[PDB]
């Protein structure tokens, strides 16, 4: 076993977080210190081989925006261990009681930070596949990150999915910066669900048509521009994601050097 195996006894459930098919998440004290995630897996929901390949994958990506897998309890039932991210999911960060104090700095920060480990996830030349604000982690600080991709898929949202990839299944590094697109509309809506009003069928016809979501409201157009880059039709012409992280780092100096705040953002 590897060098991040550890006993069962080194582990505390203390508080249950999470629900599903898969297993729970708990967060929890390991080896008595250091507070953890905790991540449970059903016994026999998942093979064990293909558990076996994906650890290695979790153990082979160190990023400071991602999610830092720990430890493992790699026999069933199956322990995952890692750092914590105590506010939960950027969804439940910007509906809930913080969403009305974040003004367009802090949320262009959030993005900044999520670009640069999708930036990482682009030349490690992975694909995310279901890059949204419900599967991006918030800590302290407002530090975002991008959670298990490779685990959540194996275990398993047309409204941020790219057409070729929705209707084609051509997931590429280029279909997630379309879905990094939408969930730059997310951010500035204070987490609304994209499309508001439409169901996913309209949603599909219409974006084929060439519609595209309009500018939310107190965004700046130049925001909405980035949003389309991220919309092209052709995967090859959009954006990589080390050009946005460098364009949300800079935005506010280069971009809207004459920012003033609003009502909401
Ligand atoms: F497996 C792995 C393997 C490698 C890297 C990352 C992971 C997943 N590591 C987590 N996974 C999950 S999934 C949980 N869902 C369900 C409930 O709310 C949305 C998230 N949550 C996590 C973590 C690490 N910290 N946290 C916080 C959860 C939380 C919820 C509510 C309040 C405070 C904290």
């Amino acid at each position: 076993k590897d060098a991040w195996e550890i006993p069962r006894e080194s582990l505390r459930l203390e508080v249950k977080l999470g629900q599903g098919c898969f297993g729970e998440v708990w967060m929890g004290t390991w080896n008595g210190t250091t507070r953890v995630a905790i991540k449970t897996l059903k016994p026999g929901t998942m093979s064990p081989e293909a558990f076996l390949q994906e650890a290695q994958v979790m153990k082979k990506l160190r990023h400071e925006k991602l999610v830092q897998l720990y430890a493992v309890v790699s026999e069933e039932p199956i322990y995952i261990v890692t750092e914590y991210m105590s506010k939960g999911s950027l969804l439940d960060f910007l509906k809930g009681e913080m969403g009305k104090y974040l003004r367009l700095p802090q949320l262009v920060d959030m993005a900044a930070q999520i670009a640069s480990g999708m930036a990482y996830v682009e030349r490690m030349n992975y694909v995310h596949r279901d890059l949204r604000a419900a599967n991006i982690l918030v800590g302290e600080n407002l530090v975002c990150k991008v959670a298990d991709f490779g685990l959540a898929r194996l275990i398993e949202p047309i409204k941020w999915t790219a057409p070729e990839a929705a209707l084609y299944g051509r997931f590429t590094i280029k279909s997630d910066v379309w879905s990094f697109g939408i969930l730059l509309t997310e951010l500035t809506t204070k987490g609304r669900v994209p499309y508001p009003g439409m169901v996913n069928r309209e949603v599909l016809d219409q974006v084929e048509r060439g519609y595209r979501m309009p500018c939310p409201p107190e965004c700046p157009e130049s925001l909405h521009d980035l949003m389309c880059q991220c919309w092209r039709k052709d995967p090859e012409e959009r954006p990589t994601f080390e050009y946005l992280q460098a364009f949300l780092e800079d935005y506010f100096t280069s971009t809207e050097p004459q920012y003033q705040p609003g009502e909401n953002l």
